[PDB]
């Protein structure tokens, strides 16, 4: 890994776009960033190991664990 594990140029975005739209869709990441389908999903890789997303579901939808900027 090298490009969406924890801390890369456009995970903070991908980690927050997520945080955002309550949910971990890759095509959904790559639409909202501009980025690449295997980038965004690299970092949404990375927002599973980092706690940021939570695994897919029975339907095949990703949620959030990581907490929404309220105030802080």
């Amino acid at each position: 890994g090298s490009e969406g594990s924890e801390d890369d140029p456009l995970y903070d975005e991908a980690v927050r776009f997520v945080t955002e739209s309550r949910r971990a869709s890759i095509s959904a990441v790559q639409r909202k960033l501009k980025i690449g389908y295997n980038r965004a999903a690299r970092m949404i890789e990375a927002m599973e190991m980092a706690g940021v997303v939570t695994p897919m579901n029975t339907n095949g939808s990703r949620e959030v664990i990581a907490p929404a900027p309220v105030r802080d």
